[PDB]
């Protein structure tokens, strides 16, 4: 079997994506944040303390002919940036563009972080990463992906986002016209519950190829890109009057100078960032000092490999049972 699903921006800046998941029956549609750095699969819902609920749709198990409690079963989750949710646990029917498991842990939120709250176009998150790194205790839980997999005619999913344009989820097959010339397959490992790889250098402009092992992790739950000081500091350097600023918390520029492409390694191959992706717009209404798409990770601990990357690659999740990454141009 397969599925398809078209992902959409919430907004103007593609800071996420969201893609309509049915659960339950008769199907309540969510439109979910696909997270390749996570594990969970959870929703607002009818147990969400009401004040923290504001326009997002919520998933009622009441009124699903299939949900089942998983009886005891709790989770309770942080993000990198202080977010946070937690609640209970139930099983119900979960389908993708047409791709249905059934008894699926679908997480129901009983408490979320303000900053769920204050973004009412995302009704939840879909984890992609590694069933290891699912909160539910005290029974773990498999990922949507994890119990779609034998089902699917190819352990696989793909990744196709957009430059404020619509994208596609494909589960199952590698759709060979979404992008040009060969996929460029490499290792992951699994060992942190990521899908982890190396990147083999990096490229400012048309300035020379640095080789050199970048170890981080494709995720499409996080926006930015977030790489080495060298690395970040070798690029802003070529942007004129771009600094590091304390109190806006990363490089800012001038929202009128135009930015150098940013070009990655993926074994032999190279995936090049056009200037504009790197371009998040001004700090605040009206101002003319705009915030930069390329960050460093120092504070964070791991290189990320955000949306700003992964929206210049056509994005092969090979789950097989040695898993690869594969990027393609397109
Ligand atoms: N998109 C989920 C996510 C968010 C943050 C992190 C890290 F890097 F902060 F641990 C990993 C995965």
């Amino acid at each position: 079997s397969t599925g398809s699903a078209t992902t959409t921006p919430i907004d103007s800046l593609d800071d996420a994506y969201i893609t309509p998941v049915q659960i339950g029956t008769p199907a309540q549609t969510l439109n979910l944040d696909f997270d390749t750095g996570s594990s969970d699969l959870w929703v607002f819902s009818s147990e969400t303390t009401a004040s923290e609920v504001d326009g997002q749709t919520i998933y009622t198990p009441s009124k699903s002919t299939t949900a089942k409690l998983l009886s005891g079963a709790t989770w309770s989750i942080s993000y990198g940036d202080g977010s946070s949710s937690s609640g209970d646990v139930y099983t119900d029917t979960v389908s993708v563009g047409g791709l249905t498991v059934t008894g699926q842990a679908v997480e129901s939120a009983k408490k979320v972080s303000s900053s769920f709250t204050e973004d009412s176009t995302i009704d939840g998150l879909l984890g992609l990463a590694f069933s290891t790194l699912n909160t539910v205790s005290p029974t773990q839980q498999k990922t949507f992906f994890d119990n779609a997999k034998a089902s699917l005619d190819s352990p696989v999913f793909t990744a196709d986002l957009g430059y404020h344009a619509p994208g596609t989820y494909n589960f199952g097959f590698i759709d060979t016209t979404a992008y040009t010339g060969s996929i460029t397959y490499t290792a992951v490992s699994t060992k942190q519950g990521f899908w982890e790889w190396t990147s083999t250098g990096y490229a400012v402009g048309s300035g020379t190829f640095k080789s050199t092992s970048i170890d981080g992790i494709a995720d499409t739950g996080t926006t930015l890109l977030y790489l080495p000081a060298t690395v970040v500091s070798a690029y802003w350097a070529q942007v004129s009057g771009a600094k590091s600023s304390s109190s806006v918390g990363g490089y800012v520029f001038p929202c009128s100078a135009t930015l150098p492409s940013f070009t990655f390694g993926v074994g032999s191959a190279r995936i090049v960032i056009p200037g504009d992706y790197i371009d998040f717009g001004p700090i605040s209404t009206g101002s003319s000092s705009c915030f930069g798409g390329i960050q460093s990770s120092a504070g964070i601990g791991i290189n990320i490999f955000g949306d700003v990357a992964l929206k210049a690659a056509f994005v092969v999740f090979n789950g097989a049972t040695t898993p690869t990454l594969g990027f393609a141009s397109k």
